[PDB]
């Protein structure tokens, strides 16, 4: 079997309702969904509080046949929390922030060295300050020097940083560790201003990356491997009446390509997977739908 | 009419059904001293900040629903109010180290706001309003106090003490020691002195804070009577009507509740002994209801 771990944040959700939502656990819950666990695992590394909202997020994602076993329960912490209404975070003191800082960072590290496949997004890097950045990056040329993949998703949260010229460079450098990179084109265009696609994949070619995975809302996926032409994959056209929810679009999609391409299966093919989960969430409320109990 | 400022924090309130609200020590404080007031005698004054969100409005319009003036309110772009979750027997949960109440004395309108203040007949503060500061805001509020009371105003200080919220014991100590000699009424909850200072019997909390400076120390003691000491005077000393302990249903606020009846009375004309009975009676009801501020209709 090989193994893949994704790293960064979930909160604790308000919308009133409470539940938990954050990108990369989204993307984590779709790929442990649509795969077998004897082809592939799925591993969410962050860190939570040992709280009881950290207790039934940990459950929750037990149940969604997600492995748990390299995130750190932190004793003075608690989750960081958001609230939809407009979007408000209470999350700078959240626990995902410091797992990189920790005495069983070194430990974990040494572990995730050997996944098979490692996964993060631009959120991922936001929350975590210079140093640990730093020491994630290394952990990734590591990882990748051992024969593993690293796999980006550009998710661009301006608030996050500090300003957009620290974005440009730590997005510089993560670019320069990874194998597979999803890029949602509107965020390409905030984060570097509005370039033609063609000019977003070669540069992103360039700075070594060999599979560019580029997500355009209800506009096409371009996949671009390096010396292939480009793949041009449409998206599933529902009529708007279906459409209840965007959320967690761009974080499905990136799942769904992921649980083909990680299992054997085609750019083109992992590309019709994306369209249909993201088609698939828009229907229902909220980030994470309900599972299929009985497919 | 006298004017006083209430200064503190006042937060987003969750409580799990899962319901929105806001609390806060000196904002409960606030409310229950608009309820029972005459505002040609009295006009209550929140003094805080708060964001530019639409969770700042919520509380803004709910506090002006209650006649209590924000005018003294900052609004900050940056910033968002303090949170908090209560799970029901309840636990507590805070996201408040970055609330807009923090940094009231760090902002631009500081200095004009804090002159108006300075001006004010009576200016409330509690442990919580200290222990959210930093070291430099709480000196500036202290310096605004003195000058408040070299111009006349009264100095009423409420000890509520949460430990969470200090650096350390010490920390504390140091701050209450500085706040106390810069007080005119102080409200001791006589639990609070016990864990702040250790078990001392009541008599040496009442000296030893006259003994700082305090004219008239009011001593909280929950279920058991409130005594009143005001310096060169024999004490008074108020029992609570006994209440039938199933109707207490939440002891949420009943400290907070307490003083704004006992100012209620005291800073319109009344004896300390009716002051207290009126901090008895309001804490009395307040705690047959469940969440810090019951409704209007409740009142007693």
């Amino acid at each position: 079997s090989k193994k893949i771990a994704v790293i960064g944040e979930c909160m604790i959700e308000l919308s009133v309702k409470r539940g938990f939502g954050g990108d990369t656990l989204n993307t984590s819950v779709y790929i442990a969904r649509q795969v077998d666990p004897a082809a592939l695992t799925v591993h969410y590394v962050t860190a939570l509080g040992t709280d009881s909202f950290s207790q039934q997020m940990l459950d929750a994602w037990h149940g969604e046949n997600v492995d748990t076993s390299l995130t750190q329960r932190m004793e003075n912490r608690l989750p960081g929390l958001y609230y939809i209404e407009t979007f408000y975070y209470w999350r700078n003191e959240a626990a995902a922030k410091f797992w990189l800082a920790s005495e069983q960072s070194a430990a974990i590290c040494e572990e995730l060295a050997n996944f098979d496949y490692l996964y993060l997004s631009g959120i991922s890097l936001a929350i975590l300050s210079p140093t640990s950045r730093e020491k994630l990056l290394s952990l990734l040329r590591e990882c990748r020097a051992k024969g593993g993949k690293v796999i980006f998703d550009n998710n661009y949260r301006p608030r996050l940083w500090a300003s957009k010229e620290e974005t440009q460079q730590v997005y510089q450098q993560m670019l320069e560790c990874t194998d597979i990179a999803f890029l949602t084109l509107d965020d390409e265009d905030a984060l570097w201003g509005q370039q033609p696609v063609e000019d977003v994949i070669a540069r992103t070619h360039n700075a070594g990356v060999k599979e560019v995975v580029v997500k355009r809302g209800a506009d096409s996926c371009l996949v671009s491997i390096a010396g292939e032409a480009l793949v041009d994959v449409p998206a599933v056209k529902l009529p708007k009446e279906k459409v209840i929810d965007t959320t967690a679009a761009g974080d499905s999609f990136s799942a769904g390509y992921l649980a083909v391409r990680l299992t054997g299966g085609s750019a083109e093919n992992a590309a019709k997977r994306g369209h249909l989960t993201a088609s698939t969430v828009i229907q229902y409320r909220g980030a994470i739908i309900p599972r299929e109990a009985m497919p």
